[PDB]
């Protein structure tokens, strides 16, 4: 076997040699049963899985470190994980960040963020 006997999550899990480190792949929903790219947590929010690494777990690429509010999905934009919200915050209406994408009621008005990190927007 793996180091499952060395790393047994709270029983009720099921560890296996996970690529060289025993991962308790839950004998219940595997923490990664839903698509929460390990490193993230096991988020199935009552049927709305949002894998968001807020739990400061061993810091490896944490797609969500800078995690926009719920409904947001972290991507790596130029490497600085920026949410491309599920209903994308800005990349929905093409106006590269620096502007906002404030469609006001269906009038995309990319606002130069009156107060964004000082960038040439």
């Amino acid at each position: 076997s793996g180091g499952c006997n060395d790393i047994y999550c709270p029983k009720g899990t099921t560890c296996k040699m996970m690529d060289g480190h025993p991962q308790c792949v839950q004998n219940q929903p595997s923490c990664s049963d839903i698509q929460c790219s390990k490193g993230t947590t096991c988020q199935m929010v009552d049927g709305w899985p949002r894998c968001i690494q807020i739990k400061a777990a061993p810091s490896r690429p944490s797609c969500s470190d800078i995690h926009c509010p719920k409904g947001t999905t972290c991507k790596m934009i130029d490497g600085h994980p920026q949410c491309v919200q599920n209903q994308p915050t800005c990349s929905d209406i093409q106006c590269s960040k620096g502007t906002t994408c404030q469609m006001v009621d269906g009038w995309p008005r990319c606002t130069q963020l009156k107060v964004a990190p000082r960038r040439p927007s």
